């Protein structure tokens, strides 16, 4: 007997309920009670569950089983996660009214408006899960049912509560009133209606194989049968349809076409529900396959897509044949067994069902996505391309419904096709054509077809796949090992198209031609989360639609597939196909609002722009980008920001974009079941935690293990289907920006690791999977029982068979988590070591003999031994060790009768070939104008050095990332290249990355022939805090002692007409510290910042920020969020929507011209939102010059101008922020029409040190009562800069005091020291000046 509770109280004595364990019914509960002495607010009854904790990644998941025991309407109940204490937490749970979340922090508390799923009813049996993750992202559901729309917690919101670990259940009281719930605990430990078939008049169609009994008055089989051996279909009749969900018996006509074929004419009339349609259903057997199928629908209505329609009840919406079996399984017969497979991203929880069909047996009724019924001599499986939902989780993608039926002294379990979609409208307007899609369904028949010699839902699954649906393009998941994310954020230009080449070439070489998946996310307007909507709107800072089409193309060639992540659930006013019309608004017509970031959004309603053109939005990406683009990842698609993302309003979204000639992928795992061949869930294993994976399903995984990256892979953490995975399962990761990441090696090892043999068993189907002894597990807040596979077994078309099998079924053995794989009845893989055979190339084609090739790697020491194939064995054999230079270090090896040792690196892998191999030259960063220009070649023979080249050389980042180094040179060196491929008579920038450790001056110089254009840098100033980039400052990144202070130097020049020797050169003057390179960029570009000229040289400085290559120039991001996708960055004009007025907009995102520098909610930080550096624009030591510039501010004193010198908050003597120079900016709206104009005085200090900036002030900001988006979408917390101008002058006295009187004035309409400030000797002197300044 348990006397050990799983749950306790906490031990604040206050805060104390009381725990109690009782057994009910079946089962047991700890009951959880709150007291007298316990409250709703400060000191509610909390309790807790060892284990029960946010996961090592950020993750807080809860899954709780319970029921309300309280007295009817009188519980207030919930889970707190990420809890600090009573005013700083996440909450969930519910009271009278219904089920909201809640949260609270010093910044911002509020909780759910918006109506509420109803509380649950005393007694009713509860399954809760709540999902908290890293991003912040909150969704909860109660036995199904979505509680609410997916909430983000804000930046600030979550940042404060990133930290905390605790998950606590809360009991609150109220006067009297207790919460009081039971927690359901871990540990717990015929006769029906007789047929008539004398009215019924039968018929037989057939085919060499399959003969099937079918009814002359209504489309259904009575029985199948293939060589001798039967199953029924639908035994008893039911002659009757759902056509919009009402019952209606069809006049029917019949008529047999040839022996393979029967056709049916259906009426279907109605007038109480406007029902007045016919349809024809036929009915065809092809070798043995069964085919139903819907070929013509006419609706006697009047209804035209496109238009509007007055009865949304005319249309015809769906048609059901549920209630009619398309092929079934008696309890009378030998071996009758069910198998069927639902949608679960619980790696504890499988989806699939196994029953076998007995008299007597459980109630069953219910969907399904996959199902199978078999005796011991014939499968059956059944597809169907309906749309059904009957809810979420499991009962969603439920295109098959399988029912028990009594009929005499028999139960029948028979597969029916679920509901089909037709006629749709939304608002009245009627869906477009392509909506439409014809209902059709199969039933394929089979004998043993794996020769295991039993017949079961392997042998369905085998069949299945000739009727089957495939994911569009799903033939190159196969040979896509390396997916990979390379990112662009907020004007930054972080990953140009033609620099992503470089990373392909990159890992073309390490892989020795493994086929690559990169995803560019941020590929249109400014990067990821701008410009949403419009997806023709290729971004023209990373190179525009010339270079995007160019890396398609070049990127073939190594087995390289691009895609690009869009959103179809949320836009930004800046957007071209931003628009009243199509935004989504509350029942009380307020906006719903999407995230704030860059800029605060807005949801759009999905379902309108399905009917108003959508389809016509991917046509424009097409005609753009033309033929080349493999795939389309679809974001945030399936969270309900949009309305309605399920499976029909998901399949016609895959059907626009597959139409394009498309692949779909999509970031949920729940979604997309139909048509996508990539989840992001399932792939990025550290994300979400083990309840939002991928497909836990044997049948499914089964089925199309080798179509899409949709399971689940190998992570210990996540228990069950997690622990080990024989077929294994994609893990991704990235080098090139995605979530700060840029760590190079790890992403390779991690290839090799667990990719390499996932895409090789995706070069077979799955033919027979045996499972193993339940086994015990404990984590997640849990104690689990789980059933591992054990064998697994493959097949060829060529007859090929791998066989894995899992070394034991003891959980606690570490072999365990150790498989075997044999191909051919030979071991390519045993334990931490593998060496298989790879016979494709990069696209997937076979390679040819002399090509062919093998990889080993192993994830410990130790030697191997490994029995070569026949053609193999009589051989020479060369190994090879695969770097960032491709294969190296070639070495004989030594077989022996047949078999070869490998005693190698751990955690390196090596490539063998029969016979010797060189690698090819990759001709680095072509199109870019020079060679190499992110020093990957592993030479620099390329470039003409000058001066002692010693002092040169090509270093690993901490990222290990290469970068050129000059350092401990005691002369001028110098290195120089000729740019390539420019255009004459083209103005051009180029920037090289440089981060200087030296005061040693670092410069870049372009030599036009006709002109020479210089710009240098001494030791650098300001650490780089771009998240996407790859060298920012974060210790995965760092250049060299965990900083980096990378920022992009840039020349500005102009070719003549003689292209053919204009060269670039980098150089170091004498110092013995160190200064990096990276990254040289040369691009067009037409700014005209010098002296109204583009060219770099003297004359006043301007910036309207109209033509920026690249960033936020001449300033560079500041520290004032850490490394982080920054909110300021270039903000574009779409006139009204993102300028004053509209929503109630107070300030202009674009004062002047198209652009606008924008800074968004960074107020009350206390911190530099920017700055300059000197070598983007240099006070020089003793020179004063005006700067000068426009702006918007949405409050008073909440952003401020700054100057300032050195390096901020160094911790070197003042430094600090109390010791710049600061001037408070007021606000530009409440007493001005336009943006407000600031002027200021800048002497360069000596050190030639000094900057200027923006800072984001202690103060708080005035959103003048509004909040939420409102409050961020109207500005009160933002701030935005327009032509800068800084002018070299000569300082006077006189000078400072007209300055000083102009930036006092405004105090004053609200004295006399500032009239007689007016009036000061037009020759003081600066130190009188400063005198009364001072005194002011
Ligand atoms: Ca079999
Ligand atoms: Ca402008
Ligand atoms: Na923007």
């Amino acid at each position: 007997k348990t006397v050990t509770p799983e749950w306790q109280t906490v031990e604040k004595k206050e805060q104390q309920g009381t725990v109690t364990i009782r057994e009910e019914k079946g089962v047991r509960y700890n009951q959880l009670s709150s007291t007298a002495q316990n409250d709703n607010a400060g000191k509610p009854a909390l309790f807790e569950k060892k284990g029960l904790t946010v996961d090592a990644n950020g993750n807080a998941t809860v899954d709780l089983t319970f029921k309300d025991d309280s007295e009817k309407g009188k519980s207030r109940f919930g889970v707190f996660l990420k809890f600090k204490d009573t005013k700083n937490n996440v909450f969930v749970g519910y009271d009278k009214d219904g089920w909201f979340w809640e949260y609270k922090s010093p910044t911002t508390s509020t909780w759910y408006r918006g109506s509420r799923v109803a509380a649950p009813e005393t007694g009713s049996t509860n399954r809760l899960s709540i999902t908290l993750k890293s991003d912040g992202q909150l969704n909860a559901s109660n036995n199904d049912v979505n509680l609410f729309d997916t909430v983000t917690l804000p930046a600030a919101v979550n940042d404060h509560l990133k930290n905390e670990k605790k998950i606590l259940l809360k009991a609150g009281s109220y006067d009297d009133e207790r919460t009081v719930v039971s927690v359901k605990t871990d540990n717990q430990e015929e006769t029906g209606p007789e047929v008539d078939d004398s009215k019924v008049t039968y018929d037989t169609i057939q085919s060499k194989v399959l003969k099937a009994v079918i009814d002359q008055a209504f489309p259904r089989v009575k029985e199948y049968s293939l060589n001798g051996h039967t199953l029924p279909g639908q035994v008893q009749q039911f002659n009757q349809v759902f056509i919009n969900n009402h019952r209606i018996t069809p006049e029917v006509t019949y008529k047999k076409i040839n022996e393979t074929t029967a056709e049916y004419l259906m009426k279907l009339r109605d007038d109480a529900h406007l029902i007045n349609a016919e349809m024809t259903v036929r009915l065809q057997v092809v070798d043995n396959q069964l085919h139903f199928d819907v070929t013509k629908i006419v609706n006697h209505n009047q209804v035209t897509p496109g238009q509007k329609i007055d009865d949304e009840r005319k249309l015809l919406s769906s048609i059901s044949f549920l209630g009619n079996a398309l092929v079934s399984v008696s309890s009378d017969q030998t071996g009758a067994k069910f198998d069927g497979a639902t949608m679960s991203n619980n790696t504890h929880v499988s989806g699939d069902d196994h029953i076998d069909v007995t008299n007597p047996m459980k109630d069953l009724a219910k969907g399904y996505m996959y199902g199978f019924v078999s005796t011991d001599k014939l499968a059956a499986g059944v597809w169907s391309n309906s749309q059904n939902s009957y809810g979420g989780g499991s009962n969603d993608w439920t295109r098959l419904t399988a029912y028990k039926e009594t009929v005499g002294n028999a139960n029948y379990v028979g597969i029916h096709s679920s509901e089909w979609q037709w006629e749709k409208a939304y608002k009245g307007i009627v869906f477009p054509e392509y909506t439409k899609e014809l209902p059709s369904a199969k039933v394929v028949i089979t004998e043993d077809a794996n020769a295991d010699k039993k017949v079961d839902w392997q042998d369905g699954a085998i069949a299945y796949r000739s009727i089957m649906n495939n994911p569009q393009g799903w033939k190159k998941v196969k040979d896509i090992t390396a997916y990979r994310i390379a990112m662009n954020f907020g004007s930054q230009a972080q990953n140009p198209f033609l620099m992503t080449l470089d990373g392909i070439k990159k890992i073309n070489l390490h892989t020795d031609g493994l086929g690559q998946g990169v995803l560019l996310k941020g590929y249109g307007s400014e990067g990821h989360d701008s410009g949403h909507l419009n997806y023709a709107d290729i971004g023209k800072r990373i190179g525009g639609v010339e270079d995007f089409k160019t890396l398609i193309e070049k990127a073939k060639k190594y087995g390289a597939h691009l895609g690009i992540h869009v959103n179809a659930s949320e836009t930004y006013p800046e957007s071209k196909y931003f628009n009243e019309k199509i935004l989504r608004k509350n029942p009380d017509g307020s906006y719903s609002y999407g995230w704030n970031w860059l800029d605060q959004g807005i949801n759009i309603d999905a379902a309108y722009d399905l009917a108003h053109g959508r389809l016509a939005r991917w046509e424009d990406l097409k005609k753009k980008l033309g033929d080349g683009l493999d795939f389309i990842y679809v974001d945030v698609w399936g969270n309900g920001q949009s309305g309605d993302n399920g499976a029909w309003a998901t399949h016609v979204l895959a059907k626009e974009i597959n139409k394009q000639g498309w692949r779909f992928a999509i970031e949920w795992g729940h979604g997309g079941e139909y048509d996508s061949t990539f989840h992001h869930w399932a792939a990025d294993l550290t994300y979400g935690g083990y309840t939002n994976k991928g497909i836990n399903s044997a049948i499914t995984r089964f089925i199309r293990n080798h179509q899409k990256d949709a399971w689940v892979g190998d992570y210990r953490s996540y228990g069950g289907a997690a622990n080990y995975p024989l077929l294994g399962g994609y893990s991704m990761k990235d080098f090139e920006g995605w979530q700060g990441r840029s760590d190079y090696n790890g992403y390779v090892t991690n290839l090799f690791a667990h990719d390499v043999m996932t895409k090789y068993f995706q070069h077979f189907t799955v033919s027979k999977w045996e499972n193993g002894t339940p086994v015990t597990m404990t984590d997640n807040g849990s104690t689990y029982k789980w059933t591992p596979e054990m064998r697994v077994e493959l097949v060829d078309a060529d007859n090929n068979k791998v066989v894995v099998t899992r070394k034991s079924n003891d959980v606690n053995s570490p072999q365990y988590r150790e498989r075997t794989v044999t191909l051919n009845g030979r071991v390519i893989q045993d334990g931490s070591a593998y060496l298989t055979p790879w016979n494709w190339d990069a696209n997937g084609k076979k390679l040819s003999t002399d090509k062919e090739k093998m990889y080993y790697f192993n994830t410990q020491a130790g030697a191997t031994t490994w029995t070569l194939p026949s053609d193999w064995a009589k051989s020479k054999v060369y190994l090879y060790k695969l770097t960032d230079q491709g294969k190296t270090e070639e070495q004989e090896l030594t077989v022996k009768d047949g078999k070869i040792t490998l005693d190698l690196l751990a955690n390196q892998p090596y490539v063998l070939y029969r016979s010797k191999q060189t690698n090819p030259e990759m001709s680095w960063s072509e199109g870019m104008h020079i060679y190499d220009q992110g020093f990957n070649s592993g030479t620099l023979k390329h470039w003409t050095i000058s001066g002692d080249a010693s002092k040169a050389e090509i270093v690993k980042s901490q990222g290990a990332n290469d970068m050129l180094r000059i350092q401990g040179n005691k002369e001028k060196v110098s290195l120089t290249q000729k740019l390539t491929g420019l255009k004459p008579n083209t103005k051009y920038a180029v920037y090289v990355g440089v981060d200087n450790r030296s005061n040693a001056k670092a410069s870049i110089t372009v030599n036009t022939g006709e002109k020479e254009v210089t710009t240098y840098t001494n030791k650098s100033l300001a650490l780089n805090y771009v998240k996407a980039y790859a060298h920012n400052t974060r210790r995965n990144n760092a250049t060299v002692d965990d900083t980096s202070y990378f920022q992009n130097m840039y020349a500005f020049f102009t070719t003549g007409s003689d292209v053919s020797n204009v060269t670039l050169t980098l150089s170091r003057e004498a110092g013995d510290e160190a200064t990096y390179f990276d990254e040289i960029r040369t691009f067009e570009n037409n700014s005209s910042m010098y002296g109204d000229k583009h060219d770099t040289g003297k004359g006043t400085f301007k910036q309207d920020f109209e033509n920026v290559a690249q960033g936020i120039f001449p300033f560079v991001v500041g520290g004032v969020e850490g490394v982080e996708d920054n909110r300021t960055h270039l903000s574009e004009k779409h006139d009204p929507y993102t300028q004053r007025g509209w929503n109630g907009k107070k300030v202009d995102d674009v004062i002047e011209g198209n652009w606008s520098l924008k800074t968004n909610g960074l107020v009350s930080r206390r911190n530099l939102v920017y700055q300059t550096i000197p070598q983007n624009f240099r006070f020089e030591a003793g020179k004063t010059y005006r700067v000068t510039f426009e702006y918007e501010a949405g409050s008073d004193n909440t952003y401020a101008f700054v100057v300032g010198k050195g390096e901020f908050q160094s911790g070197r003597r003042g430094t600090q922020a109390s010791n710049l120079e600061m001037h408070e900016l007021p606000n530009t709206w409440t007493d001005s029409k336009k943006a407000k104009k600031a002027t200021f005085l800048v002497t360069g200090a000596e050190t030639g040190d000094t900057w200027v900036g923006i800072y984001s002030t202690g103060n708080a900001s005035n959103t003048r009562g509004d909040s939420g988006g409102n409050a961020n979408f109207r500005g009160y917390n933002d701030f935005m800069m327009d032509n800068l101008q800084i002018e070299e002058i000569t300082l006077t006295g006189k000078m400072l005091t007209e300055n000083a009187l102009k930036n006092y004035l405004p105090t004053v309409a609200m004295k006399e020291a500032v009239f007689n400030l007016s009036q000061a000797d037009d020759d003081i002197s600066v130190e009188e000046a400063r005198a009364e300044i001072a005194k002011i």
